[PDB]
């Protein structure tokens, strides 16, 4: 297809602070995207 | 020769920190050393 490579997914979570005496709804999700098989892939583009 | 005074010991424990999203493990001591009874010590070192 191209890359996608997931670790963790998506997740997150709900801490409390102190200090400022409030909550802090947090959400993370780590992957990442490169390329390959240029065989199938292409693209269009107008200019002479 | 010299004593340790002792008081609270030494402790470990874990903690979370969501600024950094890292989280972090302390530990720690406190107590003091001191020389008394000088009469008992000494050393022993090279001559110049």
């Amino acid at each position: 297809a191209v890359g996608t490579v997931k670790l963790r997914d998506l997740a997150l979570e709900r801490a409390r602070r102190a200090n400022f005496q409030a909550d802090q709804i947090i959400a993370k999700y780590a992957m990442g995207h490169g390329g390959l098989r240029p065989e199938a892939a292409g693209a269009v583009v107008f200019k002479v």
